[PDB]
RNA sequence: UUUGGAGAGUUUGAUCCUGGCUCAGGACGAACGCUGGCGGCGUGCUUAACACAUGCAAGUCGAACGGAAAGGCCCUUUCGGGGG
């Protein structure tokens, strides 16, 4: 049920003796809607196949992402070559608004609520990579604790502690219906 | 202890970056074009502090005053009017 999102797909040209001879590339995103999520960039004569090379590079580079809820941990600024997306975490319902790469990988990684903004570089593929090394950047709660040495609840705020345990209750309880 | 940022196109054979230009949005004391049924609530010289016909826009008090021109009342009466 892997959800795929391709956001820009451009001929390229290398030339040569005779002329200009195109290829295709293709920046697949692809995620599991749930917070794992993997980008690739497929380059190959044909949009397809191209695609699916895309494809295949992001479920090898997969990677996991920090949520509480449907949204993220923490604000974090994510920087790649040149470009650089903000991330910022939003209350449910106001729903992941961002331009279309961001906006793929979030809607991919399963990220429903989140405010984001490219402030640089608006190439869509170095947008993906800063995006990426935002949510590489994200840092989990219970992780973050282990790194301190000390309780979960003296690191992080009451606020996110209220929203996790409301999500893990609508998780468990309400995998009832999936269970059973 | 609550909150709220979307981008796209365009330099190149193609790429990345920088960088500008443009667009998508919202608003208006608005104007124009096409169109036009109803109501409600507002709103209307943003320019010539340019010139202005005309009519109204600051009067009131007779319990401040002399008074009595118009009405009123009463005497008068040639019914013309005259007095208080």
């Amino acid at each position: 049920n892997y959800i795929e999102r391709v956001v820009s797909i451009n001929r390229v040209s290398k030339v040569v003796k005779g002329g200009r001879r195109f290829s295709f590339t293709a920046l697949v995103i692809v995620g599991d809607g749930k917070g794992m999520v993997g980008v690739g960039y497929g380059k190959a004569k044909e949009v397809p196949a191209a695609i699916a090379k895309g494809v295949e590079e992001a479920r090898k580079n997969f990677f996991r992402v920090p949520l509480i809820g449907s949204t993220i941990t923490h604000p974090v600024q994510g920087e790649a070559a040149a470009g650089v997306v903000m991330l910022r975490p939003a209350s449910p319902g106001t729903g992941v608004i961002a331009g279309g790469a961001a906006r793929a990988v979030l809607e991919c990684a399963g990220v429903h609520d989140i405010l984001a903004k490219s402030l640089g570089s608006d190439n869509a593929i170095n947008v993906v990579h800063a995006t990426v090394a935002a949510l590489k950047l994200l840092q989990r709660p219970e992780e973050v604790a282990a790194r301190r040495g000390l309780p979960i609840e003296d690191v992080a705020p009451a606020g996110m502690l209220k929203a996790r345990r409301e999500s893990e209750a609508l998780a468990a309880a309400a995998a009832r219906e999936g269970s059973a």
